[PDB]
């Protein structure tokens, strides 16, 4: 049958030979079966979605194999080869559930390299597939070889510089998609989907299976799950939520420090300081400013040309057209 | 008598050997008086709360003395005979207000190893004992050797990173708890109480003399002298205020954007986007308006749902 | 004439010989005429804003023509006579409009350093100016560069950290001014004047063109071309707007509560409540505690002594005196 995907890793284990993350170069969608015809018999691959740990030897073989196929794989394996980590090929025949912390990282890069957009993979049950680790200035480091390698830096009149302790790396560790801006790279997880003219600023933040299709300005908060359509900005601390998924239209406007409960449809504006949710009373009103009638939110979720502000003299919440 | 705490440090010092920081492997509190007794002599402590800086010989003494007494310090002083940089013991024979930076640096450590739990430790007048410090990718730097080491690096085609500027190094510089999450490691200061089963994620901050009992997910701003109880959440860019200490009890929800000046008891709610003061006047409900009320007198009461009137804004308490 | 400034960099280059970003240790602000005339002849330097690449030999000479006229540049010259990297004088006649990458950050620079204030220096069509580069901690690279060098430190079981994505560095890979404390280095560009007695914290941010008189406590978002008077507080969370109409500024002793927002130039003595978000068309409550009358907030722009609330109990944006 035709893969799913497919992948060459290099990897850090701990001492127990856990896994604690995989680096993929050149992660492919739907490679072709000449590809996985030349790499199945020296891998020992037969079927399913496999994590197949190969020696370095095995990296000289597959990289053989593969010139006349595809030359960027081929020249990728000879590198691999040479490596001081460990290596695991990542197979997938269907887009499933993972089962592997390998195929976990795989699924991550591909939403990274935008090769897929959130919701279109499966990642049913990943949390506990990713181990929470140190992600340090060497490296990752397990969390119970931690203490013991703070104090020789710190012997040696240095810092081992600890960034983050967390189940996911920051994304630009990995990868760094084309004509994207990040201002603080801390803010960005791998799975995130930058999309092409986007500028995520300071106070932007965007989680896995999260992001914009590009372009736009996000200075807060995009939750996993939730993606933004092409043109909209995102004022700085503005929110989403994290049952009804939440995603904003194409030519949006949310304010600085606002919040939406609700999925916006195109050309919506939510006006600053201003939080919206699904049971919120909101005040409906015509082309010229007439109280037609009071609905809630969630009635008014994925429609057009609405622009949502809090009257400043009554506190009511309101939305015109 | 009984010490308080004790502690051996490594460290690092300006030109003018004044202490910029102390880093301490394996602080003590309530420290057995087999180990005072076998550490005293050898160091020159008589009474009270000390800073005492001991040479690389002394370390081989201590660890020496120890053998018998406490394996894990004795190791450790070994470690610490070796070292480049240079050493203090700050032995505390009381909990007071404290006097050296070493001291200072100490009681941070303790807060942070969850060895005692915020306002159960005295740190009165500890700014002035903590100097304005450049924290680096090679170390602390003082201010006044910044540029000259900025210039050497820049003229190697090199970059020294300089990722604060402030009197609080970030925790997991010292210590990283167990069972804990950090997505960003700079928003957590020395001093933070980080409860097993917390996770603190990008937007959340914790500042010195404050934290979590744990478990709990921290996306919001805890500020100094602020302790939030168990299974409690902290949304998004939420705020707590920096009179009264303000406190949060257990299983407690806080809203994206909301914000607390007063101390919320267990099992409360707030609503995302609101922002409730001492002051505030609140719309207490049975959902029949009872009477209207200050939030300080509602302080510390249980299960309370803190909103606003979306139809005309009123801040309610069902 | 007279220049309006000059200083002597070390910069870094991609492969295209396109430059990235400049280091300036000592820039000047109206350098005088002697330290002019020793210069000029040796760079080729006779009229206009010019941004002239000399060579490690120049650079001795340099250093040779200034001693007795300054000691201090003479010296920075000797050390840039050595370097491995390459050199670069920008001579600026005229506060004009910028036309090189080295130009515009020398701009950046006199800000940062304090030698001139937000909105003394012409900063039209810096963007175009500034390319978008990868800021690692082995310096800046090219986007176009990085996957490969990720690559190589994967392999050698290494991890080369990227901490932004951005046309502009952060402030304190340049300069640290004296008396300010800044809780994360990140969240302050090049370009910010910080003033001293300055806190800017986890939360605060300052842009370019932006910034503090001092003293001053910072935990919220100062935007490009916003600056705050001495003595004033910014709460966490808190706003102000984007020029990018009227530009915002904040006056002395002023109180910004946390996650409110201003959309109005404040004057001396304001107080804006927590929460609190008030704008332009805004309509307020003006108040003796008894209604004066309703006015727009950008009527009451840059007028003192103010107090701006909002009614808990029917929501009237309020503002008392
Ligand atoms: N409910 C929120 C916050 C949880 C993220 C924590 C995590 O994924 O580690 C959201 O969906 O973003
Ligand atoms: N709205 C913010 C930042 C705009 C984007 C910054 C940039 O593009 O460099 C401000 O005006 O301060």
């Amino acid at each position: 049958q035709s893969l799913f995907s497919l992948a060459f890793g290099v990897g850090t284990q701990n001492r127990q030979e856990a896994w604690l993350e995989v680096f993929y170069a050149l992660p492919l969608l739907k490679p072709s079966s000449e590809i996985v015809a030349a790499v199945a018999p020296i891998l020992g691959y037969a079927a399913g979605n496999q994590a197949l740990t190969f020696t370095s030897q095995q990296a000289y073989q597959l990289a053989d194999a593969l010139k006349g196929i595809d030359a960027a794989q081929s020249a990728l394996l000879s590198r691999l080869a040479e490596s001081q980590k460990p290596l695991v090929a990542t197979l997938l025949a269907e887009d499933a559930a993972p089962s592997s912390t390998a195929e976990a990282y795989l699924k991550l890069h591909l939403l990274s390299h935008r090769l897929v957009k959130p919701h279109a993979v499966n990642l049913s049950g990943i949390f506990p597939l990713l181990p929470n680790v140190a992600w340090t200035n060497i490296g990752a480091v397990d969390l119970a070889e931690l203490a013991e390698l703070q104090l020789e830096a710190r012997l040696k009149g240095k810092l081992l510089e600890v960034f983050s302790v967390d189940k996911f790396p920051k994304m630009t560790d990995y990868v760094v998609p084309a004509g994207v801006r990040i201002a603080d790279t801390a803010r960005v997880r791998l799975g995130a989907y930058i999309g092409e003219g986007t500028t995520v600023m300071h106070e932007g933040f965007v989680n896995f299976n999260a992001g914009t299709e590009g372009p736009g300005m996000i200075e807060g908060r995009v939750s996993a799950g939730v993606f933004v359509g092409k043109g909209s900005d995102l004022g700085g601390g503005c929110s989403t939520m994290g049952n009804i998924v939440i995603s904003v239209g194409e030519g949006c406007l949310i304010g600085a420090n606002a919040g939406i409960g609700i999925p916006l449809g195109d050309r919506n504006i939510v006006e600053a300081g201003l939080y919206i949710t699904a049971g919120t009373k909101v005040a409906l009103l015509d082309e010229q400013n007439a109280l037609v009638k009071v609905v809630k939110a969630r009635d008014l979720a994925g429609q057009p040309d609405l622009l949502f502000r809090r009257n400043s003299q009554n506190g009511a919440v309101e939305c015109k057209t």
